[PDB]
């Protein structure tokens, strides 16, 4: 079955006893029992919930994984990730990752004897140069935030691999549906599904998988152990949002390549930061390792001052904090994580231009 | 508002746009600003969350409240507050998913931790080393019902650098408030009786000080392990009837462990309710009442198993402070005074009457 | 929003309950609770003093605004935040108070400072101790007007561990913006330009940072130098009409530079909207204009009171920022000659401000 | 009225009176006149109609005010440099075009102008060269036979902050792709025989401007001078015109390919064409380009092979020209750069084994067939 398909039918997306073609929520905290040591496959919520685990085995077998893990959000995810490691260690960060990231590093896990070296990470002699004694993890993200900075998947992780090295990829921007960083070289994969795997503006979630049945062993443990769980609700509309992924993926990158075109041909626009134009920089890279480009695009305009008067002045896009929804959203990353990124949605690409277009004619 | 009213009316438990008497569920990701520069995003603050947030903050009495995916994903939100070099002190006898916390996640993070006997008051004394930076408190104890003094741990404390953090899980907010007591912080498990009905994983952490909360809300924002929406709703729902369940389940606890005591083949009755309790009078002092939760040892302890196993009312079950009676063998489930044959009730809101002949038949069995 | 819309809007512009178009003043000292556990006491909060605040914050660009029972009440506030050993760098020709309240005030509690040019950057590069905290900047400057970099500043000061503190005094929240030029704390004279009917006395601080703003709470709070209701709102009314002064203040101070620069018995002139004027382009650059303040040094030194004392429309008095005209010799109320005439251009006529200088002009040597 | 539209409706292009969907080609070297002092033409090396339907349409299509068609390319630039008077000085292109080159050096040298080389990417080099006397700068983007680019804003900008006018060479890239003009410069020269044609069937040069008074000046030595296109020229230039768009968006597409397929092949160096992201200012060059041309060029490894090369091609026509419907191929060192000494021609970057193609509109296909045939002989 494709990927189109596995949408739909993949991980676990049935009743098995019923013959339900939707999983049940169990809204649930405990199980019963038959005898001690003997359980009917779950025995408390925060360990395991066969909602959460549909969606788990779903994710898991988007990305060709070996398990899932969902988070109550992208960050709790991340965090669960770098508890595999001790304090003393070693951590390469991207130079742009998204900022909770960072302030994850920066504040929480640095605190507790964890250490981080940011650099340019489509600079592959910058990540090569950085590596220390105690180095234990390589932490990627591309499509990068904003910017869409494209690093070398495949590369990165065959340097990573001959050191003693973890290979983290943030999936997010670019879904499973166009990249699966597993099949090029990464062991653990994570997603912000309040983004566009949810695809509705309505979840906070985070998803992990990853290829090693070691590294899942680990994961499991932390996910029970510090308890960021996803809800049962919140992973049952996560799954129902992952079913439209293909089409909602489709129209985002239809719609946002006629914006950066648009964008590009513009008289008030400057630069444009675009996977999907020719004119970005490792534009080759990405038709290498992207099977498509999602609906994301910094861009910035010749005059740097009217930056805020121009998206407080749109009308359909809508001045948000977020990304990956239905509905197209517009920022400037300076107050928020003369830049401004859209999240370009799934409306009709006319009324998006026309919004845009109006816009403009006010500045 | 008495406590009674309180869990009704408290936090906030209207809509104010609509006149809706429940807070409306918000599953939302991100709202629209009139900005740049109410609410933002749902990982730093939503609605339906903060709705309880704002009542578990005024049922114990403090400034803030914060609401995690879990028991657990709150005490360590809590710990997040401390740095690596820092030492903490722990009772020898609390719940044994935050010992594993210290044990496996936050002694590898750069913290170190003392096991001492908290109703020791002077072994707390003794244990207090110059990195010493916080207290960790559970009363009363999971499985054996230790009880600890609160104000006097508190006292000794605030005299030193110390911050007091207390579990109050099984004691609630309607039979204890640790705040009022001399704690600094204070942490549910809204998975047990705030919930109430065993459909929910959720935790709940909320404190006297307005600093101390900055702290919280930076590592709940930071880390990300929020409840959501749909589960903050119905953990609200849940502590409407915390009140009267609470009566139910300290009248059929009551029951039980009278039952318990005078029976053959028990041997100990651990029950703070219970006038031959380890600090029974010290119970009366700090607490408006004693909940629904006691384990007991029966004399032959090779028998628990099979014991456990005959029960058809309790639930044979990991998880306590449903609505429904529940029933484990902590050595074999959870995890000093806890010996294999050790049982403990969860006592739910059934029937005394059911709930005692249940026992008396599962007795017949061994 | 724009700024000349957010003027009248901003913050809290309307009582939300009645819809009443203006914040009604609430004379209270305290309020009822359904306690234990919104305002409490009006010195750590009071609704019409809180609407100003939120006022200055959206104007500013801050997450928090604080009003204070004066400039320099302010000013001491956001240097409560250091502890005693910590060193500060302050510019050469700070507001005279603000000297005073650092050589008089705030070393003897164990600070430290270093008088430097800040228009010379490297010049703060060279001052740059282990145990300074942080930089203190104002610009245009008083009396001179001397102009700094705030952009530049403050990345020098961000790659050390320093905060950036302005004095937007002078060029106020309507031409220039220093939050968004990588400034921590942004502090006004609500006195001055804010007010602009020389009839409060006033100050405002705001910040860029959160954690930041919990302490300069906790410092008005703790020392209470706070804004009454009365004053608060008086200052808010006065904001309303920001934008339209300063646009008249321009407008004359302008037409005043340009005469006193072409005049024979005039030496030098101190005007940031002279092109011939140091760091020109860089006023152009940081700000959307130049404000009702200028100096100028006459020729005849000696006469320079003769001059002052024979004006007939401005104002001999002893301050700025309003719609009537003041002038001030800065000397008698390192640059500074004792022949230096401060003037503060109001938003009269500006043929009734010229002629008053003609003939002022005309009975000296 | 979109570019598409502009190039079958644009300047004049219908018969007002008849209805005609075509201007008619007037074939008159005189006009009645009604009286003396009323014609409106007069006689056909000033105005003719014909001429001028075209000449309207190069000024509407580039945005001037009025449109020059001249007997060639080099009439057309020639009647350009007319303007300036004996003293003036010229900074130009590097790599311009022959013929250009020689107009400075064995005609307008002789004449009083003088001239000085540079780069015209590297614009620091044009302010370093600046003279007292220099009055204008001459630019070819993108540049023959290595396609270099150059800032045409910024370019006009310097020049403009000085005394100079700004002329460029719109050639390679139409007026569909490319607007100068729109960009600061002030006269913008085509060959016509080129693109503008496109069926290689017709030799013309066009020139058109922003300012009224050179305007003037440059319709004054076109009357002068004589060097003026024909009707029946001028009717074929239009006709030509009116696919234009059509046909530069299949020679790009099929540039690509080209490009593509050469820089993947093993025989290859160095690819020349904008329309790649690996070029020298590709960042650039989508700036001010809409489009990139047919026009490319690479050098094969083996410098000799190159001769070996292009006498196997069997659909790429073997000849001087370029910009037409048919693919052309020439080894620049040979074809047009022989007279030029080897050490000179590889200083100016052209190997004896650059060879260049003029990219036409046949299947992309049959093209690259015959590429890969030619390379299996070698
Ligand atoms: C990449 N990774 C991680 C995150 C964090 O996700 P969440 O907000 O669900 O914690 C985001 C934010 O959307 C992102 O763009
Ligand atoms: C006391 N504290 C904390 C916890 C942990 O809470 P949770 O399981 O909801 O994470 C439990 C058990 O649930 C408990 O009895
Ligand atoms: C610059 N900063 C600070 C101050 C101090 O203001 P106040 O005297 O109102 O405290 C003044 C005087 O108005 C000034 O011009």
């Amino acid at each position: 079955m494709r990927m189109q398909t596995k949408l739909i039918h993949g991980g676990i997306s049935e009743d098995a006893t019923t013959g339900a073609v939707s999983v049940p929520i169990y809204q649930t905290s405990t199980y019963r029992q038959d005898a001690i040591g003997r359980h009917k496959g779950y025995e408390y919520s925060r360990s395991g919930n066969p909602t959460r685990f549909a969606l788990e085995e779903l994710i898991a077998d988007l990305e060709g994984g070996v398990k899932g893990f969902a988070f109550a959000s992208g960050l709790a995810g991340i965090h669960a990730v770098f508890s595999l490691l001790q304090s003393g260690d070693h951590v390469l960060l991207g130079d742009d990752v998204y900022g909770g990231t960072f302030r994850l590093f920066n504040q929480v896990l640095v605190k507790n004897g964890l250490s981080c070296t940011i650099i340019d990470t489509s600079d592959i002699s910058q990540i090569k140069k950085a590596i220390k004694p105690n180095t234990k993890a390589l932490y990627l993200e591309t499509p990068s935030n904003p910017l869409l900075k494209i690093t070398d998947l495949a590369q990165c992780a065959s340097v990573a691999k001959d050191h003693g090295l973890l290979t983290i990829v943030d999936n997010t921007f670019a879904t499973p549906y166009y990249q699966n960083p597993l099949l090029l070289g990464a062991d653990i994969v994570a997603h912000s599904g309040t983004k566009y795997l949810g695809g509705h503006s309505d979840v906070v979630a985070g998803l992990v998988t990853t290829n090693n049945e070691a590294l899942a062993q680990e994961i499991a443990f932390f996910q029970n152990a510090i308890g960021g769980v996803l809800g049962p609700q919140d992973s049952w509309l996560l799954q129902r949002g992952i079913k439209t992924l293909g089409l909602r993926m489709e129209a985002h990158q239809k719609n946002a390549l006629c914006v950066a075109e648009f964008l590009e041909k513009h008289p008030k626009v400057e630069r444009v930061y675009y996977p999907g134009l020719p004119t970005h920089p490792n534009y080759e890279l990405a038709k290498k390792q992207m099977r498509g480009f999602s609906g994301m695009l910094s861009f910035t305009l010749k005059n740097d001052s009217e930056a805020v008067a121009f998206v407080e002045s749109l009308k359909l896009f809508i001045l948000g904090e977020s990304l990956g929804g239905v509905e197209s959203l517009v920022g400037i990353p300076a107050f928020m994580t003369g830049l401004v990124r859209l999240s370009v949605g799934i409306e009709h690409e006319q009324d998006l231009l026309e919004d845009l277009e109006q816009a403009f004619a006010k500045i």
